[PDB]
């Protein structure tokens, strides 16, 4: 990884030394990017329900996963420990108790964390341009693919987009986030969406969504929407979205 500052470097250092787990998965991968493409063809609104317990309305992660299973295209499960109160064991039990795709959402800096995700039952992993060099991102990209997991590449700005496309990313999440504040820059997010090629599956992160926003973003080529705060506070809004 890079050498950063602040809590993000603390997290990078935690990831560097995180021990690899002793586990094996219980079902095949269920491809998240492919399921999004299927939902698009079938005209089903594709929502990734984003779960965290803490960050820099706390919910039971199992119960949340089961609640979202009938409606969501996938689940994002935060497995970073110190700042997000994530666990590998919670990932494992979520992945063995729902049959929709699971994104392991963490700060991946080494291959053994990808091994961990596969062995715990995740269907894909997040990779973050900001914390990696291009060479590192390319090597982790190809590592994840090898398992059958098209990773979701996180971009926060145009430089990040350009690195992602330079290494052949096929699945991108547009956070447009300042990790120091947890801000999503909605203006920059729209700009970045408009720069992504049509054959890359593209997923903005939204805390809250406006009436018309989902429709407007779909008109910009968005394939799925990863929604955090609104669904944690009001999980029932996923019904409205799909129905
Ligand atoms: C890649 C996983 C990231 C997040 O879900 C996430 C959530 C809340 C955050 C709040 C912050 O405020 C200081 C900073 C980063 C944050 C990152």
């Amino acid at each position: 990884p890079r050498y950063l500052k602040g809590w993000l470097e603390d997290v990078v250092q935690l990831s560097l030394r995180r021990p690899s787990v002793h586990a094996s998965r219980q079902r095949p991968i269920i491809s998240l990017n492919e399921r999004i493409l299927e939902f698009n063809k079938r005209n089903i609104t594709a929502i990734i329900a984003y779960y965290l317990r803490k960050s820099p309305v706390e919910r039971d992660p199992i119960e949340y996963a089961k609640y979202m299973e009938p409606y969501a295209v996938g689940l994002s499960i935060k497995t970073e420990e110190k700042y997000f109160d994530g666990s590998y064991e919670m990932l494992r039990k979520i992945a063995s108790s729902v049959s929709i795709p699971i994104l392991m959402n963490d700060f991946i800096v080494k291959e053994s964390q990808i091994d961990d995700a596969y062995n715990l039952g995740a269907d894909t992993v997040l990779l973050i341009v900001e914390i990696l060099t291009e060479r590192e991102l390319e090597s982790l990209l190809e590592y994840a693919r090898g398992y059958g997991m098209e990773p979701l590449i996180l971009i926060n700005d145009e430089n990040d987009l350009d690195i992602a496309l330079r290494i052949g990313a096929r699945f991108i999440t547009i956070y447009s986030m300042n990790f120091e504040t947890g801000e999503i820059n909605k203006e920059n997010q729209r700009k970045l969406i408009s720069m992504i090629p049509s054959n890359v599956v593209k997923v903005p992160l939204l805390d809250f969504f406006e009436p018309n926003e989902i429709e407007e973003l779909r008109k910009l080529g968005v394939n799925a929407f990863m929604i955090s705060s609104s669904l944690m506070r009001n999980p029932e809004k996923i019904k409205e979205l799909i129905e």
